[PDB]
């Protein structure tokens, strides 16, 4: 039943702000007063938290509003310290709501742990007495979380890549596959290569090196759908319909130009970025999946499309790797982590992922429509 | 001068470790007393640097020790969530101190401006008409901002692409290139940009839509280098020869594979991107930089370079696009990136990315030996063990004795402290 409109948010006082959020969502007085003081993260958990702690930094934590995601109204916490982002969140937010909304959907938590395998003299041959062993080795991975399993996670399958030309010979690259559930994975899926190891350089032959989870989490995407009408961007210069011929412009122009991707997919981050430090997660890892997988095709592109449908709506989307978690990091660590999940009122991490991209694509959304309706000056 | 070394600093409190950086770098009692005191951002400030705030979010204030960059001891702040960063890049600082420390440079602080022209039917025609009035254009970008060219700065070159055949139809894109000294450079080149915009219709007659920079910052380059030497990187189970050739494994693995290199470059930005944070500075730009020019070749690759020398000793290399601003918005507005920058002791915005760099040459090292030798979940996951024993039930105060029983077993896993607890 939430509303999260928020009408003259923009306006009030940060304690009325407060108040409001509050109010919406039935705050307790403790989880309110955590944003009432500064200093919500007391110094023993930051000590515990990372080496030669000296104290804290702040950045401003704001909320977004308008969002809608599959026809449940979102409130969205962010932390970052650029203008103009949390405004053109909510604006975009807005007029995504005459339209239904944003429309997500998700693949399972899905993450990928590599086992780097040097010095076999048959590596092909070899791929093939790994995969044939494969349920043997995936039963030893699942016996270091046995919660993980408990929970409907672990372990699902592995695959085998070869890389035969390398300056250090050939390299024979297996990749567990691994469900994480609520967690963002990264040592869960560590500790699974490094159990597995031995087994693997048995089968094998060669010496293991790496066995460490990657980034490229393209087993793990989240996706956002977006609606926009000519009537909702008309401007006192451009018609509803020049507006989105200047999007589209401006979409193509990414997708073409490496110099423009980089910019337009910052944008997206801009979005993104805030609501994973929010939440208390990793957002070097998003970052790393989200550019990484913008190239995956050896052209450095853009993560949003943008097109005209056949009614002439604007429609958008954005599908990317999205690894986050609701639990595990520092996410139960932070105490305003836990109040940002709170306000999100997200069970599981994909459903995080899923709010993550939908603001990605409102934020791209905005930053287009700015830049496609300036007019020139004379 | 400055000591960088900290003795001890890993295990004094925070309020120790901060009594001894300011002494080192005499800092007043009111510099001591914005980071020994919650709040430093006043709610007016923060309220004014983003729309919709409610508050403050708060993350840990860290100094990494050992830094050393081109023979100057360096204090290097850093705000990040994620444990064992700030252990290995001093770790590895410390290693790289014994053979000189981090040599690094920068180039000149250029970035793009990028201005897109349509509605031509002669793209690589009217590229030329740019061309041959560049000097005009040139001209006209630097009355816009005359204090920069007094500072040192200012529109250097122009450079006009075409990509003729696109969907939309062809499309002209001219590039100034802008030197902006101090500041990462958004708001000048894109004021530069909409100053130029009606002079370039004039000249191509076309349309001109998108004004605006490039974050794929390729002309403002920082580089570092350092040097490890085999007896440096033994272990008891490991020659450090074999660590050194295991880490060269390593590389050739991030430089064939994706997968491996997106995760090896976010090592890099594990060390980058707090240092950004730490001083007020879009970390979003930085990653958006790093990670489009590890491509730029059509392959994703590392950023980082390792080889072994003629003497057989590690050598690494860090090059890349590093936009910075001691100017600009955050920077100056919050007292803690102003208190970093005086940590610092940066007078440029390139001694800041030159800093950076090693930063991050240093954390990619730090990750790699660790994943060369025992594995990284070894030194890593026992600082974890305070936050996996709150994950598996703990919290309230239970959290420190479950951790070090985790860490005494070298088994830190979620199944260990449930079955402790
Ligand atoms: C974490 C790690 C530093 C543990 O250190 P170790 O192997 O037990 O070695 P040592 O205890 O001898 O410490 C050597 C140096 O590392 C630094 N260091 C180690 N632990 C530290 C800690 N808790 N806090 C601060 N600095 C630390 C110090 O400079 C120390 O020097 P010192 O001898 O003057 O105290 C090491 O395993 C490592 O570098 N792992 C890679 C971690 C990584 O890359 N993380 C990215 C996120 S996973
Ligand atoms: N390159 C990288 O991205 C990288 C590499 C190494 C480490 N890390 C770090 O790893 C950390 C995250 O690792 P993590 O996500 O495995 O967390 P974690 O290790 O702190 O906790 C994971 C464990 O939580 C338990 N768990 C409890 N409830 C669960 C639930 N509902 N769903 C799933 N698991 C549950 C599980 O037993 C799991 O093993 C981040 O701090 C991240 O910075 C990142
Ligand atoms: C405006 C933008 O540069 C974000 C600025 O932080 C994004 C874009 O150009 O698409
Ligand atoms: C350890 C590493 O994954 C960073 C962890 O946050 C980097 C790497 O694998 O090189």
């Amino acid at each position: 039943s939430l509303d999260s409109r928020l009408p003259a948010f923009r306006n009030l006082s940060p304690a009325a702000r407060l108040d409001h959020i509050g109010q919406l969502l039935g705050l307790s007085h403790d989880d309110v007063s955590l944003l009432a003081n500064a200093g919500a993260l007391p110094m023993d958990i930051a000590n515990g938290m990372i080496e030669n702690v000296i104290g804290t930094f702040e950045l401003p934590y704001a909320v977004a509003s308008n969002f809608q995601i599959n026809g449940r109204d979102v409130l969205v916490p962010l932390v970052v310290e650029e203008p103009s982002i949390v405004a053109a969140a909510s604006y975009m937010a807005k007029l995504a709501r005459a339209n239904g909304g944003f429309t997500t959907s998700s693949s399972a938590p899905l993450m990928h742990a590599q086992v780097q395998i040097v010095g076999i003299q048959d590596p092909l041959n070899a791929r093939l007495s790994l995969l044939r062993r494969k349920d043997e080795i995936i039963e030893l991975a699942n016996r270091k979380d046995q919660l993980l399993n408990s929970l409907g996670g672990g372990c699902r399958d592995i695959e085998v890549h070869t890389f035969a030309d390398t300056p250090r010979g050939p390299m024979l690259v297996a990749h567990l596959i691994v469900d994480v559930r609520d967690a963002m994975g990264a040592n869960t899926v560590n500790t699974m290569a490094e159990a597995v190891a031995p087994l693997m350089e048995a089968i094998t032959g060669g010496q293991v090196r790496l066995r460490i989870l990657s980034n490229l989490a393209d087993l793990r995407l989240a996706r956002a759908q977006v609606r926009i009408t000519p009537q909702q961007l008309e401007t006192a210069e451009f018609s509803g319909e020049a507006v989105i011929e200047g999007i589209l412009d401006a979409y193509a122009f990414a997708a073409v130009d490496p110099y423009r991707a980089a910019t337009h997919n910052k944008g997206i981050m801009n979005g993104i970025d805030p609501l994973i430090v929010a939440t208390g997660n990793d957002w070097r890892a998003v970052e790393a999946g989200a550019h990484a997988y913008a190239c995956r095709s050896g052209h450095y592109g853009s993560l949003t499309t943008w097109e005209k449908d056949n009614n002439g709506h604007l429609v958008g989307t954005l599908e990317m790797p999205m690894p986050v978690g609701l639990v595990g990091g520092a996410t139960k660590t932070h105490p305003l982590a836990q109040l940002s999940l709170r306000i999100l009122g997200v069970k599981t991490a994909q459903a995080l992922a899923e709010i993550a991209v939908a603001v990605g694509l409102a934020q791209n959304l905005g930053a287009m429509r700015a830049l496609a309706t300036e007019g020139i000056q004379r």
